[PDB]
């Protein structure tokens, strides 16, 4: 589509990032009220407490909800229907800035402070530092079915990625990024990439050498996408405290 659908979030506050469910359920992190916002397929709010800049969201099949607390320098998780929110045994964590999770429960999160991509296995309490090299502040993180981990690394203006058990980061070919701050990925291996400084998402289709400038109109610094099952395209368009869509 070329024309771009507002979602009725109500309140927001430089939203920070987006997740959806495989319902269509939309989630998003309101990094100006400390709070996490739910909108089904009127929003709710997510029973997170004591958030500090909730900066990425994630949720996985079950429907469980993980959330990088940025100022906190901690993620947490809520199951589904859960009351009680948990702190994840990640260690060391600086500013945490995005977060995503596979289909097999392991949880990535840039590491936005210390330069680097740490993951927690699902069923596993110890976390391991991703092999990537010369990252400066990454700000989002994707993952595919292949466990392929993209990354935008933010302070470079490119994005990277990494093959599953691999010692080779490749950098894509996007142009003329600037601090770009959220990455996702689809089914077919097309990458989105909001343009946080161009006020733009842009997205290079499975296969192709040269990036496509998506046909949103009015955003102002979006700070994170999320994609679906149907390649439906969901954006924080931070600078206007709005959330929109792209079918």
């Amino acid at each position: 589509s070329n024309t771009q659908t507002v979602l009725p979030f109500t309140g927001l506050n430089k939203p920070s990032g987006v997740a959806v469910d495989s319902a269509g359920t939309v989630y998003v992190t309101d990094h100006g009220n400390n709070r996490v916002v739910k909108l089904a397929a009127t929003q709710t709010v997510l029973p997170f407490t004591g958030l500090n800049t909730p900066s990425g969201v994630a949720v996985d099949s079950a429907g469980t909800v993980w959330v990088t607390d940025h100022g906190n320098n901690r993620v947490v998780k809520l199951a589904a229907g859960s009351n009680t929110q948990t702190v994840l045994p990640f260690t060391g964590l600086n500013k945490p800035s995005g977060v995503a999770v596979d289909s097999a429960g392991t949880v990535y999160v840039t590491d936005h402070g210390n330069n680097r991509v740490v993951k927690l296995a699902a069923g596993s309490n110890t976390q391991t530092v991703l092999p990537f090299t010369g990252l400066n502040t990454p700000s989002g993180v994707a993952v595919d079915s292949a466990g392929t981990v993209w990354v935008t690394d933010h302070g470079n203006n490119r994005v990277v990625k990494l093959a599953a058990g691999s010692n080779t980061q490749t950098v894509l070919p996007f142009t003329g990024l600037n601090k770009p701050s959220g990455v996702a990925v689809d089914s077919a291996g097309t990458v989105y990439v909001t343009d946080h400084g161009n006020n733009r998402v842009v997205k290079l289709a499975a296969g192709s050498n040269t990036q496509t400038v998506l046909p949103f109109t009015g955003l102002n610094t979006p700070s994170g996408v999320a994609v679906d099952s149907a390649g439906t395209v969901w954006v924080t368009d931070h600078g206007n405290n709005r959330v929109v869509k792209l079918a």
